[PDB]
């Protein structure tokens, strides 16, 4: 008989992305994002116990119909998103990030949603910390904005696991890394 | 009874794109690109009678030697444009072309010609085979776009390689 089980915990991105690869407009526009009832978002929430936010995403989106009762039922964890006024970009200590993420992964629990904002997401991808990419690719080309993939140093090969199409023309592809 | 039919001719992109939006590496790398017999490429070729190239892209692929796919490709009429590409000249060349009767048109390459036609509102279908690869740098399919383009998704096909071809109409 079984004496122990470890299901390894996963950090998961679940987001809308444009066809030209932007998760958000250049001034934070997300009007083009489409919430569809069949995206498996309730079922995705049930598979997570934690949500990661950087300070700027937490202070805006992070504390406020039924989806929001589930969302806010999750344990919330907040990273620093210092703004460097030199170049007006987010600045992180990557060693702190890895320490904090490992401290979390040490604990028992289910999966972890990396919520935002855009700069923190990007940083997690480039630290090799995202296990699963649930990408709702919208039938729009924004022309400019905040990219999902930026400052990528080598090829990231992915495994496609799910492909889902909606009446809206949105195609969700789920990739495991 | 019928006296005339016109099927309006479509200019179509059919290419491999990475997950992060690149149709080629920095230095022209297409090593990552996957060719599947189930991509409907025989059928796409049968629906076109014309292929558009830039001079740089024609020298590379325009007379390349499945050798049965290439026999079909080479059976098409070819327009080779010269080069920057100037907007007015392409528009004029394309309007001259669209005067003629016949089937659809494959915009083949290269990256800069593809971009010229896109930003001129000249691409009607985008057959995008998205590879499960983040290339990290290269030539983007969508580069220097001045307004939102809204698309109608018409087909989504998956492959055992993890490639996903989504077909879009610019309406
Ligand atoms: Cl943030």
């Amino acid at each position: 008989g079984m004496t122990n089980n470890l299901k390894q915990r996963r950090i998961i991105l679940d987001l809308a992305v444009t066809l030209d690869g932007f998760i958000e407009g250049k001034n934070g526009e997300v009007d083009w994002c489409i919430m569809d009832p069949d995206m498996g978002f309730t079922d995705f929430l049930n598979q997570i116990d934690t949500i990661l936010y950087g300070r700027k995403s937490f202070d805006l989106w992070g504390q406020y119909k039924e989806l929001w009762k589930l969302v806010h039922s999750k344990k919330k964890y907040v990273f620093s998103r210092t703004q460097n006024e030199i170049d007006n970009q987010a600045i992180f200590i990557n060693d702190n990030i890895l320490e904090e993420v490992n401290k979390l992964k040490k604990n028992p629990g289910k999966d972890i949603w990396l919520y935002g904002g855009a700069s923190l997401i990007t940083t997690f991808i480039n630290l090799g910390l995202v296990d699963e990419f649930r990408l709702s690719i919208h039938p729009v080309v924004l022309g400019e904005g905040k990219p999902l993939f930026i400052d990528v140093k080598q090829r990231i090969n992915l495994k496609m696991v799910n492909t889902r199409t909606f009446s809206s023309g949105v195609v969700q592809i789920v990739y495991h890394w």
